[PDB]
Formats: C-alpha cells, structure tokens, sequence
C-alpha cells in the first residue's frame, strides 16, 4: 500500500535548475622511473678462512714397572713441542727430514729429549694413514718407545715424533688472533707483517716467536717441488708448536661486506621526501634508502663491492643489453637500503664512522613489494572507475535536461527522491510539494463523458476525499498522482482494454467500463546486473620449516652437554 | 546480414509491467575500535648472566733428569686446588695476600704442597699481564720450581700458584646449575640460599662446601676499597677450586618473558567469536588472541611483565598523550596472542599451568597485517561501488519509464534482448514477437504517392515476401522492420535527401527517389570508455638472506670438527 | 561567460550515424581442480639417535710422598681401558660382575694394572649415585687407592674402576662414524654388519676389534631380566673403551626427508607451461611444482615418503571423507615443489641424481599464497564490473537513438564533445559545427509581437553582431544558442514568468517583458555519487623476533669462547 498524492500547481516560489556537468577526477603524472642493474651486498659474517702448517714434536715419555708375571704403566707424560725456523728451512723443507731430537724450554728452563733414547739422527718424514674427511700430515715414527722389561724397577721410555700437518685456518673479526683445525688459538692476526703498515696489527706474543721469511718457495712434501712463484712465509713459534703461513694485504683479502644477489631488472623509483625503491620483480622484493649515496670510505674494509659489483654488473651487460642499451656514468652508484642491505645501481640507457648489521631477513623487503605492487594496481584501476563514472554521469546530463521538457516535475521528483510537482518557466523549473491522501478513495465504473458521445475519458474518475470522510471530484494521474480538472479527454474507440495503477495493484477496464481488479505478476528489467562478492577473513597461522630446538640439534656434539655430563664423576 | 521482423499488433494476451526500483546494499556498521599503547613480549630464550670470582690455587709437580750435557722433563703434573673461604676472607680480602701451601684432599686423603718446597709464607696478590677481550685476574708467581740439576737422579719440584679470577657466569632454564668463563659447571643454582624460602633450590654437594656469608663487603683487589653497601655472599668449595657469587632471590633477577617491541600506535578490534586483533601500521604485525586476558599467575616467573610494561606505557603517555587522552583502568590489560607472543595493552580515553613458546618468526602476523588491510580496503571500496550501481540503477528506470511512452516496444526489446512489439494498454505493457522475413525483399525507386500530388510518403515502400517465393505490399519502419499498412505520409519538400536501413548497408533517395546504395563509414559514440587491465601473475622464488650452512659457520672454532679431527692421532 | 554559438544549417556534407552496441568481455573458463590430501616433507637436518652402552676400565695410578708432617700428590695418571667382549658375555651379563684387573695393550706393549695391587677378584656392578637429567651408570669401587705412608719414599697405589654406562649415539650424514653422550666419537657406521648388503658401510679399525653377536638378549644390569625378543649386537673394542649397540638396517631406520606438515584441504590446480599449484588454506602456502611426479627412487634413503605420507592420508581418509569422496588412484602422487619440499598427494574423488636441500624459509610459499589469493579476487571482481559496464552501455544506447529523433543536435552534441548543429535525413545524421559570438549581445525589452495581438514570441529577441561591432536581428535559443530566424511563436497568456540563459546568468520576463538579470543559486542533481579513496603508503620496517646475536648466546657454554681463555695462562 503505498500513497497517494495531490499536487498544487506549482508558482514561481521556488525556482530550480539543473546541476551543470563538473570537472572529472585526473589520474597521476605515472611515476618517474629509472631502469638498470644493480648487486646486492649483505653484511659479511663468514669467518677469514687460510691455509697453514704446524710444525711439532710429540713428546711421550712413559714409565713402566716390570714384574713377574706382568708389566703396568705407571705413568705416559705426552708434551707437544716446537720445531724451530731453520729446522724447518734447513731440514724439512731443504732435506724432508727432521732430527729426532728436540731442545725445548719449559719452566723457563732448557730442556731436551731423545727419541728411544739414543743420539740425535736424521729421520725421514713419511705420509699418515688416511682421511675421513682428513687433511694431508706427516711423522717419524709409527710408535712411541717403553720399557725393556728385566723385572725389578721403574725403567722411563722416551719416544718423539717429529710431525708436519696441514691445517685450515679461522680468524673472525676483527682478526686480531686466529685458530686452526687441530683446536688451537693463535693470538696474533694472520696480516701482521713487518712490510709498509703490517706492523700495526696485533701480537700477543715476544717479537722472538716471530719471524718473517720473504721469497720462501712452498715445498710440497711428498712428491717435491717448490715450485713457481714465491711467498712471504709467517713464522710463528709458540710454546706447543710452530705455525707457518702465507702473509697477505689485509685490505685484500677480507671485505666487511659480501655479494648477495644480483639483479638484472632492477627498478629505481623517486616519490616524497628523497627517498629511493629499488625493486626487483624476479627477487621480489623491494629496498627502500635515501636519495645521498654511500660514501663507502666510511666503511671499514668495502673495497670488494666496487671490485666485485662492476664485475657483476659488466658481465650482465655483455649478456643482455649491449645492443640496446648503454651504462650511466663511469662507476656505479651506491646506497644504503633499508635493513642494512647495500646496493649497487648502474642505470640503463637506451641508446636513443659506523658499520652495517645486516637482518638475518629480508623479509620486509618482500611485504613492501607485495603491497607496493597490488597498492599500485587496486590504485590505478580504482581511478579508472572513478574517472569513468564521472564522464558517464556527465553524459547522463543531456538526457535529463531532454525529459525535463517532456516532463519536468518526474525529473525533479527522482532527483529529490521525494514527490514533487514541477514545469518549466522558460529555461528553469519552477517545484512545489505534493500532500498525501487516504485510502479511502473511490473509483467509478464509467469512463464515458455523459455530456458527449463520441469523447471518452482516458483515465479513470475518482472521487478522493482530503481526510478519510470527505469529497471532491477529480480524475486519476501517474503513479497514485490524484488530479482535480476532469479534462483528460479522447474520442472513443473499439477494441479498448485499459490498466490503470491503483496503491500496489491495479484496475482493468474494457470498453470504457469498470471490470476487476488484476494483479501484475509479469515484469520487465531493463537493469543491468553486478553482483560483487566480499574477499574473505583468511586466517595466518604460525608457520615455521625448522624451530630453533632442530636448528641446534643438527651438530653431531653438543659442547655444552658433553661437559654437562663429564664432571659428574662425582660417579662412574 | 541480419534480419528483417514484421511485429504482428500486440493484444492482451501478454501483459507486462517495468520492473519497480530496488532497495540498494548497505555496508557494514564500522567496526569498533580501541586505540591504546601496547608492549609485546616474547619467550625469554637467554641465559641468566652474573659476575663471580673463582679461587684455586695452581698446582705443578713436575720432575726433571739431569745428565751430561742436558736435562729432560719426565713429568709435569698440574692440578688446581681449593682456597678455604676463610683464606679468603681473613688474608686474601683483608691483608691482600695468599699463604704459599695448599693443604687439600685427594683421593680421600689429607695431602699438602709448599711453593719451591719451602716454609709456608704469605704472598701478595699481583695482577696478571692483559687482555684481548680478557677480565681481571691475579697471581702470586710468574715462574713454577724445578728440579736444579747436579749430574745424576730424579729431583722433582713443586710450585703453587694462588690464582683469583673475575668470571662471568651463565645460567640456563631451569637455572638449577650455572658455569663460568673459564669453562666449569657448577651443580647448583646460583640463587640457592638459606633465607626464607631459597633453601628450596638445587644442590649437588655436601652442605659443608656451601657457606653463606652476610653483610659482605666485596673488596676491589687492585687499589682497594670495600666499599659502600654490603652483600650476602655465596661460596662453594669445590675439589679444584672456590666460587664466590651475590646472592639475590630468584623471583627478582629472572623472568621467562622478555620485553620484544613497543607499540605507541597500538590497535585492538573484535570481531565473530571472541577474537581480539591487536595491529600496528609502525611494526607492520597483526596478532589475534582471545578475548579472556591472560591470568600471569599461571606463567611461572613472569613478573617483569606488568613491571616493565607499566614502565614503557606510561613513559609513551608522558610522551605522547597526556594533553589529549587518558590511562584506563588502572592496571594494563594482558593477552596471549597467538604465535607465543604476550600483549599487554592499556587503552586510550580521548578527554572528551603451562609455558609459552614464541616461535622465532613473526612472520604470520605481518602477513596478517598485510592480507587484513587489502581486505578491508577493496571490500570496502568495491561495497562502495556496489552501491552507486544499484542507486544508478534505480535512477535510470524513471528514464526508461518515460521511453515507455514514445516508445514501448523499443524498451521492451532492450529489457527483453529480443525483438519484441509491444504498446500502452493504459499504464501497462502489451507484448509480442517478431517474425523473421529472408533477404529476398525488395525496395521501390518511387516515394511519391501516386494518388495524389503534394503528399508523399515518409518512409520507402517495399514488397516482402513472407518466404523467398511471395509477394505482400509494406513499407519500411525503423531498425529493418517490415510494416504492412502504407499510411506513413508527408507533405512534398523540396531539399530532400533521405537515409534509410536496410540489413548491413542503407540507401539514398533524392527528392523522393531512389538513387544509390550507401556505405556508413562515419560513426558517432555516447560511450563511456572503461579500459581495466588484469593484475599479472607473479613469481616468489626462495629468497633467503643467510642459509643454515653460513649461519653455524660463524663461529671461530666447532667443537664437532675438532673432536672430529683429534682423536685420529691413530696417526700423527 | 561561457560562449555564444551560430549554429548554421546542417547540410549532407558530413553524415555520421550512431555507434552500435559492442561486443562484451567474457570472463575466463573458471580454473579447473583437483581436490585431495597431501603430506609435505622437508629435507632432514636431524641427526640418526640410538641408545648404546659403554663398557671400560678406570685406571689411576697416583704416586705419593709422604714425610715429617704431612703427605703430597706427586702424580696422578689417570686412562680407560676397554672390557673385552667375553668379560661382557660371560662375567657383567651372566653374572653382573667384573674382574678387578685389566690386560690391556698399550704402546704396542701388552701390560696389566691391578685394583689395591691385589689378586684378581670378580666384583659386584653397583648403580652409582644420581642425576641432574643423566642416564643410568654402573661401577665397582668408590674411591681409589693410593700410598700408606711410613715416612721416607715414593710409594705408587693404582686403583681400578670397572664401569659400565648407558650413552646416548648420535650419527650425522652421511652416517660413517657416530658419537656417544661422553664426548667420543666412533669411526664407524652404525650400520656396519656382516649380513647382506651391510658389510659395505665404513670401518675406521681392525676387524678384530669389531665382533658381532646375534641372538643376543640385552640383560638389564639393576633389577635383572634378559628379557623377551632378541637382538644383533654389534661390539667395538677401541683403545679407551668398548661400545656395544644394537645393529638394524640402514635403509630401515633413517631417511633423508622427514614429515613437515599435513594438508587436510589441499587443492592442486594446473596452468600454463605445466606446472601445478599445491595451496592450503589452513597452512596459507602455496607451492609451485612441474607436473611430472618425483621419481623417488632417484633419492638417497626415501622410503620414509610413501610410508609415512600413506599412513597420515588414510587416517585423515577414515576421519572426514569416507562417506563423501574416494582415494584416487592406488599410490599417491608425488613432486618435487619449489623451495625443496616434497609434496605427496591423493586427489579426491566424490562418490557421484641428486638430493634435496629444504630452506629454512617456507617464506615464498605463503607470499605465494597471499598475492596468489588478493590477485585471483580483485582480478574476479573487476571483470565483472568491467563487464557490467560494457552490458550498460548497450543498453543506454536505446536511449540515445530516442533522443537523436527529438533532439539529434544536443546527442550528437555531448558525444563529440563540441557545439554541433544537426538533424535527421531518415535514418542518419547531418552534422555541421556552430561558430562563436561576443559577449556583445543585447536583449530587448519586449517579447509581445507588434505585427499581432495575441501571438507572442516564446523566447526573447536579440541583436547579435558578427564581431563586436556590427548588428543582426535573431533570436535566443537554448544554451546560449543565438538562433536568425524569428518564428518561436506562441499565443499569449495571462500568469507569464520567465527564465532564460544568457551567458552565465539568466533573465527573468514578467507578462512578455523584460525585468531584471537573476542568479540560480538553487540546484538539481541527478547524479549517482561515487566516493572512491586511495589506498595508502604502508612502510614495512625491519621486524625480527630474535636476531642471530642472540639466537648464538642461548647455549651455556661457548665452546668458542672457552678455548679463547684457557690458553691466556701466559698468566694467571
């Protein structure tokens, strides 16, 4: 049941026009890019690692007690000790082959020791057994020298071993002390030299234990040689053994920073208060930093990015661009990116103080590339409707300036989405309101005019009334609109139906004559369709490959739960 | 090629109405919100760190033969020993000295040792020589007594050094046994006591090796001092030395949470059931608990949480807020988020059992953030463009309402897809088909009428034919269709050049005459232009910054791959 | 002061008809599925744990000198020594004792040490004391022997601990030496046997010192018992000890992948250049695979795969589909996923070489997911708007060709965007441009004709000039269109308001004559508003639960840290 409506002739009182077409929203500029390639350079944690050699000999002296019908070690006192500069030189190197016979000080006191005892002979250095993922060694001798039985005492065996063993060496930063594969810690950085400003590296040891010997040539001790191209050898002569290796530039050797990937579609991208996105869509990920570059003189040892970065990037170059594109500048650019990440940005041309942490992750990296990239798309096709509308709103316009012609007041009622009644004072609309009526309103079986044949009415008469018990003859209108003037008027024709709307239903006439009232159970859409969905509450769950608990137990042993148990010999 | 339709009269048999205006969408309520200042903690997974003391004394019996020419070390046997809490106490800490024997007990015996063999004297206590990243420590002698020679036997020396060490000290979950720098695990916890309720911690010795000690005052053993404020002091006398640590409860040094991050711009919103959604624009995380807060008394030693949570809050809101908003409640609200993490959160007023594990990622809950803000902004966006639609919609009918009048069978057509024929019975559609007629049709090169001068008509005549073999008189209506009766006649104009459709192609009449068969090259659009472009697929490779491998090798020395080589002396 | 337009007749010169509807975007086929469970495997990192025993001697022979007053510790030598096979079998089994003698070989030499230094008797195994999370022990004696002393000389004791340990073994790959809770590494596979295929697996020994025992019955050495089921038993007899374990097949108790996680609601779905799409919701991963299965047989050690994968598949089977869906196939499908997981998948039907490194990350998988998921929504949803718009502009079209009857000046107007003159010739349009005038128009005063009482002019008359200085007499059309001919002719009325456009304002007209110039400060809009906002900048900062730093400290001992002092005794 809906109303019913009379509408006052409409006075100048109050005038309207039609809203003008406005000015539709622009999209942006499209960004500023800058195309090219860059390296990225993690934070280097990985230790120095170089080859080395000990030179020691393996001092057991052990003392059996012999009996009637056993003996029984009463004692194995084994000692590692240093074998000197020239022995190694003069010996080792020059002969292959070390004196069985080491004079050591220990306590502050010039000792010796002889193997089995006797007199100070030259031995030949022969190879170890072998491996398990084991390095190249050397000895003397395959077993350690005891007692001659004769029961009665204490007789006091000495054996000694002359042994050469390769090992793999570590030095962290800073590097002021490395350590080698068999567990022993150097006090000493493996740059310090004696050359132009080696000297100012760190020692813990008497200038004594050290020595240089430059132009020594490595001799390979088992099949000889020594061969081409000659080495600085650092000797150093600890209490337990002597270590010698290759004395290097440190600038040259250790980098602060280290190559982590390459990119060679590599974007650059300026918006807001100087700031940089380097982004890569094969990566995925993208690195935000400021507009300044890295001045890399401020880094500690970053000498390996320029050297290694123009390599990189060169050699991409080659593979892909050079006939399409050209290298910007001389060098490469460089920035600090966020998360400690560096990058080295050479842009493509087509030919028409303190030190850095890299994040264990980069995983922010690659949310910003995530929502930068969909933020972008949503954005743009977003103002694409947006803009679209508009323009379509302002098409919309001519046909509503046409029909407010043909009917000006059904404009102006959908407009203010209330009923009004309006007409046209020349080129504007002159609006008033329309005051609603009861149900009680009554409908008349004849259409005829009484006064004339030959002329009909064409839409039903009624009697309305302005409460529900009063009177006042006029006619039917459009949509439940009641008139007043009975002067819609049409001669009469044959083959006359007629449906009239009446509240929500409404009423059949045949030949000019009331009939029933009828229902519309069949209509008609000229709407087009859009059923949009939501996007869905998606619920992220914590996911982890590995927990620390497994991150740790991958070692083969435990140092902390090895010691744990072993000291409990307050037992077994 | 297509068709040609004639539209039989439309009678009653269908009748039609244009489907009425529709209630359009509405979006949601606006979620409700609950700014505030939030402080995240995760799962304390690091040790319990204090600063100790260690005294024992250094114990060498070694024993030297003299002959000849040489003398060669037979033994050396090092042990370390014990210092009495009371030589701590009475000449170590008030006199700075250390008596020069060492009676201990080994093997369950009673034994001593004198330094060179000699009377038992007090010495005093020098510092050590120093460093690389080493901490304070002292000693009494810098040599160790051997044999002196005389050509002949086995002298054996014995030195003792007094030795007291600064250590730091390390404790982990559940913290019932603690070890030092120097690499000793003691079999106790270090906040064992005998206070109130302390006495109930772990101990793995006889009770006479523990002693405690109060009103301590901890003597500085370089320049002294006591000094200032005094400390219950805890000592163990183990067989190979002392320990001496402060003495604190238990409850007040460690907690099993740690404070993570701060979030000043922290967000809380419920939504289905019972789920908070703490979210911060700053961290970039999301974290969805329940709505029940977290009862702390559950979690054993998470005190540090409301602590140092009321601390960081409040310093915010000195900070930030305290002219704009207001605390709420008294205390902060506390929640267990998922993924392990603990949120307390005190809202913001404008004036006007078990233990957790965090998982040592984040990850989900920044994926959370990231998917949560998409979401919400495309669904309401595109809610908003669900709405403009229906309300377009709804607008456009009193327009189509209006064409219903001129002409009914044209909207119908739209609406329907088909060629329809309908008209006006009143305020109501009537409505029928269209028949296809074939190709075969002709047109006729005059328009004039014959029957009388002055009047011609409008629109060509033509002879269609109900197959492709008939003949019946019509003339041509709009958009190819086929009229019958031939009553569409004008008065004559001179100037009169006439277009008119006829299957692809249309023809020209000149003065009322046929002429030519036209093209249409020249077109003319009212359409609103909506290029949009699919989002492209992307490709997320594996990207990780450090690989497992790189992240154990850090290390200076791996105590796997030392035992793993030493133990191989089945060699060298 | 928008223009004024001549618009001159338009004569055939240009014809242009209106643009017909267009073809609409179709969407894409909707993906095609594949339903199903799936089980997803990691590479394992995890070392191979077994339970063995250790079975050796203790033997510390301590020298001492006693004297006047006291008694001091010379010498301590402590070594293990290995229980030979048969002392295991036939005496610690069978009777749960051990002989208080040891006949060992050392220095090549075969030697004997003595508990007391008495005669050979078999002792009882006793437990030890307990715990602080350690395993089970057994020995023979409490303390050991050494000197009663008499003052003079160097009496020597040497005692004798028999003792036998449950240690737990670790074997890392490639599994060819393990390690047991002591800190002593084997140089051997676990594996080793002289079965089948066994004897191929690595030995670092003698095959003496290996020995293997079948039928062996493990006898528990507290509470006795042998008991039920027999075992291989393996025996190494190494230098310091003997290791006993229980053999079983290689291929039987490790593998190289390892269960990750299950996927209840896994969906598979295949496109483009064969490649399939593994993605779960509840996980929130998604892991991109070829199509062609893994021929798992070209792994190292998967048989764990198939096992395991069918036995979860069919639990889940059995616990949610089975009166819904069927397995597919016989086997389930299995492939190789990016990022190094192995996915194993049973699709779901309803009633009607070289070896794999796992990332640590599964990051990819759920940025996948993620961007994989918004892509597919936003991608849906603008395609059905854009579709829709296609679908209303074919429809308004209707619209437009009613209106280019009335009025084809005002539509031909609005779709080229410019001041057009035209009309219909039948079926098509002629088209001409309108030229501008001044703002030098004047309007009159009078709208009466004088010619005629009765007829009034509807619109007002003006003298409009060419330039800005000339005159001729027209009249005013609609939008500031100045018409030439004046014959817009009405009758006259009694109640004439007017408003007309003259540039920007309008001038009013009582009773056909000319009164003021009026504003139009009140509006009508028929518009549809369309607020759309951006999405905006988010800034993802570096967020990492746990750095590296810490994620090292968690350990109580720094195996690292510990070597770096002990060593520093160039000191204290």
């Amino acid at each position: 049941r809906d109303r019913f409506y009379v509408c006052p002739p409409p006075s100048g009182s109050t005038v309207v026009r039609l809203e003008p077409e406005q000015a539709c929203p622009e999209y942006s500029q499209g960004r500023n890019f800058t195309e090219g390639i860059a390296v990225l350079f993690k934070e280097n944690i990985a230790p120095h690692k170089f080859k080395a050699h000990i030179y020691y000999k393996n001092v057991i002296v052990t003392t059996v007690w012999s009996g009637s019908t056993y003996a029984a070690i009463t004692n194995r006192f084994t000692d590692r000790v240093p074998v000197p500069v020239q022995e190694i030189t003069d010996v080792i190197d020059r002969r292959g082959k070390c004196v069985s016979k080491a004079e050591y000080v220990r306590n502050n006191h010039k000792v010796t020791a002889f193997d089995r005892d006797e007199n100070p002979v030259e031995v030949d250095l022969r190879p170890s057994r072998l491996n398990a993922l084991g390095t190249r060694g050397w000895h003397t001798t395959n077993d350690t020298y005891t007692k001659i039985g004769a029961a009665g005492f204490y007789h006091t065996g000495t054996s000694v071993n002359c042994i050469v063993e390769e090992v793999e060496a570590r030095s962290v930063y800073p590097y002021d002390s490395f350590a080698l594969s068999t567990g022993d810690i150097v006090y000493m950085s493996p740059f310090y030299g004696l050359r132009e400003g080696a000297h100012g590296e760190h020692i813990g040891y008497a200038p004594g234990r050290f020595q240089q010997v430059e132009h020594y040539y490595p001799i390979d001790l088992d099949s000889r040689l020594r061969a081409s191209e000659s080495v600085t050898r650092n000797f150093l002569r600890t209490p337990h053994f002597t270590v010698a290796w290759d004395w290097a530039p440190k600038t040259r050797r250790v980098c602060s920073l280290a190559k982590w990937r390459e990119a060679e579609e590599m974007i650059r991208d300026e918006t807001r208060d100087g700031s940089f996105r380097f982004t890569s869509r094969a990566l995925g990920a993208s690195f935000v930093s400021d507009v300044t570059q890295l001045d890399l003189q401020r880094v500690h040892l970053g000498d390996c990015v320029l050297r290694e970065a123009s390599e990189a990037i060169d050699a991409i170059y080659r593979r892909r661009y050079n006939n399409t594109h050209v290298l910007a500048g001389d060098k490469p650019e460089v920035y600090l990116a966020r998360g400690g990440f560096v990058v080295a940005f050479r842009p493509l041309i087509s030919n028409e103080g303190h030190l850095r942490i890299t994040t264990g992750s980069a995983e922010f990296a690659r949310l910003q590339f995530t929502y930068d990239h969909i933020q972008a798309h949503v954005n743009d096709m977003l103002s694409r409707i947006a803009a679209a509308w508009c323009e379509l709103q302002n098409k919309d316009r001519t046909l509503w300036g046409e029909m407010s012609r043909l009917n000006p007041s059904a404009v102006a009622t959908a407009a203010l989405g209330q009923r009004v009644s309006a007409r046209m004072l020349g080129d504007v609309m002159a609006i008033s309101r329309c005051v609603e009526v009861r149900g009680g309103v009554y409908v008349q079986n004849s259409m005829r005019v009484p006064g004339e044949r030959g002329t009909c009415y064409s839409r039903p008469l009624v009697t309305f009334e302005h409460n529900g018990t009063g009177v006042i003859e006029g006619q039917l209108g459009d949509d439940n609109e009641l008139l007043i003037s009975r002067d819609l008027i049409e001669p009469c024709t044959g083959n006359h139906r007629r449906y009239f709307k009446l509240g929500g239903g409404y009423v059949y006439y045949e030949d000019y004559s009331y009939v029933r009232m009828v229902e519309v159970p069949e209509t008609i859409s000229t709407r087009v369709t859009l059923n949009l969905t939501l996007l869905e509450d998606r619920e992220f769950l914590p996911l982890e490959v590995y927990t620390r608990e497994e991150l740790a137990d991958t070692g083969l042993l435990d140092y902390s739960e090895i010691q744990r148990r072993n000291q409990l010999h307050a037992l077994k």
